[PDB]
C-alpha cells in the first residue's frame, strides 16, 4: 500500500552514437542519485553498511586516478600508481585482529599472506577453494628461502553447512571441487552415514545438515552447521584417504548464524589424527629417472573461514566478552573462537593451528562504495604459480590480474576513523537493536493478532519474519527467501524476509519500518 | 617514495592530522605517477568523471544478481549497466536488445575485477558448454567428444595461463604431452625436433623466431594444430588477442575464422550431438545439439578501440582519416559462409577491461556472449534470484556509471579522433627513436607491429623507468640459451598521451645512461 517511488527509466540512460549533451548527462546523474539516495535510507534488509560520508569527503580526491595493484601487495611492481603501502597496513591491521603471525615474511611459514580482493567475498571464497584443492591435491609450493598407495590421497572432498552462500556453490563448480554428497553418491551410494530425519532412509544429504529448531527440521534452526553430522560426514571421507576440506560460515547470509568453529576443530582434530591428516606426505610430481614419487610433507586437512560478515565484527564482539566492565557490555551470546590464533594439542604432534583461510568482504560490516575484501592463509599454504621465461619472483599469486587499488584507501580511511573501542560500540549497538527488533515484532504480534513469526538466532544481527506486500520489500530493501518446512512438499513453502542491524541502522529506522509493518496489507491479511 | 610507518593503523586509530598528512602523502605519490606514466595500457585522464561522479561515493551500491533481473537490494544501477552493455553490443556486432527467448541475442555482464574476470568467465562457460554440462535453453564411440583443447599463441597474457589452471581446461600441449607425446606435427625451428610447442606459435620476426615477430598468432600453425585434436573428436576452445599485453598485437581473427571453418566442418564440429544426462526411469542418453568450437576475443584492450578503427577504414573521407594498418574483423558481426551456402556466426565471446582504452578508477570491464551459450546453474533456492548466470555474489554498481559517464562523453567521431592520435603518436614515437639512435649512435631495438599503439625498445636505466612506469619484458633471443636474454620496455600511447609527453620522455632517453652506455 505505501510507495516504494519510481524506478530509473530506460530510455533517459540510452547512450545514442552521437553522444549526451550536457543536461541530457546531467538529468541521468541526478535520476541515478535521487534513485539511489532514497533506497539508500531506507535499505534495512541487506548486510551492507550504509553509511560512509567520511570516506566520500577524504577519498573522492583519488577518484581522477587510475590506481591498479597489480601483482603480489608485498612486492613493488611496474605499475607505479598503485596503493601497495596502504593495503598492506589494511592486512596488517587484520592479521593482528585474526591473530595472525605478523609481518609477513616469505622467509617464516607461519606468518601471514594475503591480498585485497577486487570483487567481494565471491573472489576470497574462490581462492581459498582453489588454494585448498591444489594444496590437499599435491601441485607444487612456493618453497621459502633458507636462513600409500592410497588410491584417494588426491582427492579432496569438501564440507560446508545447508546455510552457506550460494557463490559458495558456484565455486565449488568453477574449480571442480568435489562435495561430500557428489563423492557420495558417485562412490558410496549406499554407505551414507546419517539417516534422514524426514524420510530415515540413509540419503546423501546435499549439504552438511544445519542445526534443528522446534520443528525438529533445519528450516526453524539456527543456521548453525550440526557439528555431530559434521564429525560423522568427515570420519567417513577420512577413514577412506580423502584430504578434507571444510567451509564454516561466521556470520551466515539469511540468519546470521555464526558456525562454532572451536568446537568443529576440537571434534575434528583426533578424527584428522587417527587418519593421518596432520602430516601426511604428499607426491607432487616426479622427476625423470627411476624417481616416481616426488614428495613434500603437509597437512591433509583445510579449514576455511567465510567471514564475509563476521569477520569484521566477530573480534570486537569477543574482545568485549574477555573484557565486559572495560567496555561496558557483555555480549548475550558467545561467538566461538575462530581465527589464526586458534590452537589444539594433539596426542602425538604437539599443538595444530587449526583455521587455514579467512574470506571478508569490506563492504559488509565495513561498508564501501563498491565489493572488496581479504584473503588471508599462511605463507606454508602458498602454491607455486605456472612457469615463464620472465624471472623475477612470484607477483601473480592472485585470483585478479589487474587489482583494485581504491578498495584499500576505502578501508583504510574507515579503519583509521575508529578505535577498537568504537569497533566494540558499533557491534554492541546492533546486538541490541536486533534484539530490540525480535521484541518490537513479538509485541505487534499481540497487539495487532497477526503472526509475524519473527526469529533471530542468539548473537545474529538479523531478525526474520514473514515476509510484507511486495511494496514494503521493494521500499526497505527487504531480502526473501523461501522454505519448505517439510522438505520436497511444495504445499509447506513459507516466505521469509529479514533485516539485518549494521551499523548505519538505528532505533528511529527501524521504527519507520515497524510502523509500516503494522499497516501492511499482507501483514493484517485476510 | 611512501614510507609504511605513515600508513600502520593503531588500535587506537588515527587522528585528522594523521589521517591527512598521509592520504596527501598517496595523493602527491599518485599524482606524480599518473602524470608520467607511459608504459602500461591504461588511460589516466578522467577529470570529468571525477566531477561527475564522487556525488556516488556515498552508496554501498550492488548490482548483485543478473543485469536484466530484478533483485531485492535495490541501491543498484542496473539500469545503467544495460545502457553501457547495450553500447557495446552495438559497437561490436551483436544483436540487441538481449532476450531470453532469442538464442542469438547478446547476454553479458559488467564485471567487478578486469578482463581476468572475464576471460576466466569465457574459458568457464566454453569449458562447460563444450563438456556438455546443462544450458539454460535446450529448448559413442568418441571417447574425447567430453574432453575440451585449448589453443592460444604464445603472446597471450598470463591470465590465461592462471585461469586454464582454476577451470582444470586442458591446453593442446598438456594433452599432447599426456596423451599424443610421440605425435605433434609442427617442428620446432631451433631444435627441428617435433616437440609439442608451450603455446602455440607467434608469426616469426627478422631473426625466424617469434621474439622478435609481431605477437600476432601463426594462422598456419594453429591450424595444424587444431586439425589434429578435431580429427580425434576433441572440441575446440580458441583464445585470440585484440591488442595483445606487451607488443600490442591483433591476431587476425577473421583469417583464423576462414582457415578453421573447414577444419569445424570436416570433422563435424559445427553441429555436434552433445549427450548432457540421461534419464532417470530408463538411463537412456539425452542429447542436445552444440557446437563444437568456441572462439574467444580477448579484447581487453583492443575492443575498446578497434571497432572506431574500423569505422574509418569503412569510411576515410568521411572521417577525414585512412588507418595506414588494417585491423581484422573479430566480433559478433563475424559470419562466414558454410559448405552447404548458410552461414555461421564465429565468435562466441568477447572481454574487455574498462580501465584500459576507457579509464577508470578501478578494475572493469565487460564479458559478452549469446543466449545460446548460456550454461544452467547448481540446482538450489537461492535469496529472491531467479535462473542465475553470475559468480553469485555482490557486484561493481559504480562502475557501470563510470562507463556510462564516459560514452556519453564521446562521439563515434571523437572516439574515431582517439585512436587516430593515439596511432599516430605511437609513429611518431617510433620516427624519434629511431633518429634517435642516429643522432647518438646507439642500438635502441625499437619495434611497433603496424597497427599497434605501442612500441618497444631497449630497456633505460632503473630510474628512468621508475618515474614513467615503463612495463619491463625480457626475451631470450634463441628460447632456452639464457645468454640470449635481453630487456625490453614498452609505451602504451593512450589518449592521455600526447606528444609533450612523449617529447619529454625523448629528450630524458637521449641523455639516459644505460642508453648512451649501450654496447
Amino acid at each position: 500500500a505505501v510507495d516504494p517511488g519510481p524506478e530509473l527509466d530506460g530510455g533517459d540512460f540510452a547512450l545514442p552514437e552521437g553522444g549526451l549533451d550536457d543536461d541530457r548527462r546531467l538529468r541521468a546523474l541526478d535520476a541515478v542519485d535521487e534513485y539511489l539516495t532514497r533506497k539508500r535510507k531506507h535499505l534495512v534488509g541487506y548486510q551492507a553498511t550504509q553509511d560512509m560520508q567520511g570516506t566520500a569527503l577524504d577519498l573522492a580526491r583519488f577518484m581522477p586516478n587510475n590506481i591498479n595493484n597489480l601483482g603480489d601487495p608485498f612486492q613493488s611492481g611496474g605499475y607505479k600508481p598503485n596503493t601497495k603501502v596502504v593495503e598492506r597496513a589494511v592486512l596488517d591491521y587484520y592479521a593482528k585482529l585474526w591473530h595472525a603471525e605478523r609481518p609477513h615474511d616469505p622467509a617464516d611459514p607461519e606468518s601471514y599472506w594475503g591480498y585485497m580482493l577486487s570483487m567481494g567475498s565471491t573472489e576470497g571464497n574462490m581462492y581459498a577453494l582453489w588454494n585448498a584443492r591444489d594444496y590437499l591435491s599435491g601441485k607444487a609450493l612456493i618453497q621459502p628461502p633458507t636462513a600409500r598407495r592410497n588410491p584417494n590421497a588426491h582427492h579432496p572432498v569438501a564440507f560446508y553447512s545447508e546455510d552457506t552462500h550460494y557463490s559458495f556453490a558456484k565455486a565449488v563448480a568453477v574449480l571442480g571441487v568435489e562435495t561430500f554428497h557428489a563423492v557420495g553418491l558417485e562412490k558410496y551410494a549406499d554407505e551414507c552415514p546419517l539417516v534422514d530425519p524426514v524420510t530415515g532412509l540413509r540419503t546423501w544429504p546435499t549439504e552438511v545438515p544445519s542445526r534443528p529448531g522446534p520443528s525438529g527440521l533445519s528450516w526453524d534452526g539456527p543456521g548453525e552447521i550440526d557439528v555431530d553430522a559434521l564429525a560423522v560426514l568427515v570420519e567417513f571421507f577420512a577413514a577412506k584417504g580423502h584430504p578434507v576440506f571444510v567451509n564454516l560460515n561466521l556470520g551466515s547470509t539469511f540468519k546470521g548464524a555464526h558456525d562454532d568453529v572451536r568446537a568443529v576443530c576440537e571434534r575434528l582434530l583426533p578424527i584428522f589424527e587417527r587418519h593421518g591428516l596432520v602430516q601426511r606426505e604428499v607426491v607432487y610430481g616426479s622427476c625423470p629417472q627411476t624417481g616416481r614419487p616426488l614428495v613434500d610433507v603437509r597437512r591433509g586437512f583445510w579449514i576455511h573461514v567465510d567471514g564475509a560478515l563476521g569477520a569484521g565484527y566477530a573480534p570486537f564482539l569477543r574482545l568485549a566478552a574477555e573484557d565486559p566492565e572495560g567496555y561496558g557490555w557483555t555480549p548475550e551470546a558467545e561467538l566461538p573462537e575462530f581465527d589464526f590464533g586458534l590452537r589444539l594439542p594433539t596426542a602425538g604432534h604437539g599443538e595444530v593451528d587449526m583455521v587455514s583461510s579467512i574470506a571478508m568482504s569490506g563492504h559488509k560490516w565495513a561498508g564501501a562504495p563498491w565489493p572488496c575484501g581479504i584473503y588471508m592463509t599462511k605463507v606454508k599454504y602458498q602454491i607455486s604459480p605456472p612457469s615463464q621465461p620472465d624471472y623475477i619472483g612470484a607477483p601473480d599469486t592472485t585470483f585478479a590480474g589487474s587489482r583494485n587499488g581504491f578498495s584499500p584507501l576505502i578501508l583504510w580511511d574507515h579503519l583509521s576513523r575508529y578505535s577498537y573501542r568504537d569497533q566494540v560500540e558499533r557491534i554492541r549497538e546492533a546486538q541490541e537493536l536486533a534484539a530490540y527488533l525480535e521484541r518490537r515484532l513479538t509485541a505487534m504480534e499481540r497487539e495487532l493478532g497477526v503472526e509475524l513469526w519473527p526469529a533471530r538466532t542468539p548473537g545474529a544481527v538479523t531478525v526474520r519474519f514473514r515476509k510484507p506486500s511486495a511494496e514494503l520489500v521493494a521500499k526497505w530493501s527487504l531480502s526473501s527467501q523461501d522454505v519448505l518446512m517439510v522438505p520436497g512438499d511444495e504445499t509447506t513453502r513459507r516466505s521469509y524476509v529479514h533485516v539485518f542491524v549494521m551499523p548505519s541502522v538505528d532505533r528511529a529506522k527501524l521504527d519507520a519500518l515497524l510502523a509500516e509493518l503494522a499497516e501492511d496489507p499482507v501483514i493484517l491479511g485476510a
